[PDB]
């Protein structure tokens, strides 16, 4: 129903539409890395989020180092099975090339620019992918200007040549807090977002107002992970500030992906550790960060 309703989407003033104009926001969840976690990514697991949580986005987390694609390729399989989940389950889906050790997304560049090729031919004439290119860039020495916007202007051609319009989202500097820059030095393609990643435990007062700075630029944000914990994925569930953002997410129209699907035993995750894969999950399943999550999908 969600992508036959909504369609094609694409960025408009700034803005995620779908194919009639008409702004759309996306809310759902990430995978954890798809060589911890894979299990709980499969078409059971996520129509039961799309129907008992309302989720209309999954994102695949493929990590590409500590132990992804790069050390074992087999990965791309489970990401192919969550797209096609996602087409079968008629929900948008988030194609994550996700880079976080391997903190400069020019590292695997060459590996970055097969994958996405693959993918975009594979699944480049359906409407439900979204292209997420670069996770989190990460350290002083990747910038926008000089590491991450020509690593973007060498995929999103690559991209392009297979799949001329779905959305292509671009991972920011300082673990993807940077829209500032990214906003000041945009990409030229019309249907690119800025990835802005955020973690409850970090208190967010400056870094909202620095998202509405990029907005105020054109730029287009998409909240492609973002955890109730602290930064680290663990050390506390802080579900105040969670509330702040979801609410200021809702008022500036920000699609979101939260972290993540998985019941390892860290705040973030959203299962308890006896969790069943495949879903069904009741409210003794839920860790307190799922069952916070789940709400706020449910409420939406
Ligand atoms: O300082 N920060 O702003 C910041 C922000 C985000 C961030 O990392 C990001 O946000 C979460 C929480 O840190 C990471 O997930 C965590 O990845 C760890 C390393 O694979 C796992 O052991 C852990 O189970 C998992 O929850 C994501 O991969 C990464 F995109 C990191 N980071 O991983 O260091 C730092």
């Amino acid at each position: 129903s969600v992508v036959e309703e909504h369609g094609q989407l694409s960025i408009s003033n700034g803005e995620l539409v779908n194919e009639r104009g008409e702004q759309v926001q996306l809310k759902g969840m990430s995978s954890h890395g798809l060589q911890w976690y894979g299990q709980f990514v499969n078409y059971e697991s996520m129509k039961w989020l799309r129907d008992d949580w309302g989720i209309n986005v999954f994102r695949a987390a493929m990590y590409t180092s500590s132990g992804g694609y790069i050390d074992d390729p087999s990965v791309k399989e489970k990401v192919k099975e969550a797209v096609e989940a996602a087409i079968d389950l008629d929900i948008y889906v988030i194609i994550d090339w996700h880079i976080l050790s391997d903190n400069d997304p020019n590292i695997y560049k060459e590996e970055a620019k097969d994958f996405f090729d693959e993918m975009s031919e594979l699944y480049g004439d359906y409407p439900n992918v979204i292209y997420e290119i670069a996770n989190e860039p990460n350290g002083s020495d990747v910038t926008w200007g000089n590491q991450i916007k020509p690593y973007a202007e060498e995929v999103i051609p690559i991209i392009r040549n297979n799949d001329p319009n779905n959305i292509i989202i671009v991972g920011t500097g300082t673990w993807s807090q940077d829209v500032h820059h990214a906003a000041d030095n945009q990409l030229a393609d019309p249907n690119v977002m800025y990835a802005f990643h955020f973690y409850a435990g970090t208190h967010g007062q400056n870094l909202r107002d620095q998202v509405d700075y990029a907005l105020d630029q054109g730029a287009a944000i998409f909240v492609s992970e973002w955890g109730t914990s602290a930064a680290t994925g663990d050390g506390g569930v802080f579900l105040d500030e969670a509330q702040v953002w979801i609410d200021f997410m809702d008022e500036r129209n920000l699609s979101w992906a939260n972290w993540s699907l998985t019941h390892k035993d860290e705040s973030s995750a959203a299962l308890m550790p006896g969790a069943n894969p495949t879903g069904g999950w009741t409210e003794a399943e839920l860790s307190p960060s799922g069952t916070f999550v789940r709400e706020k999908i449910r409420e939406s």
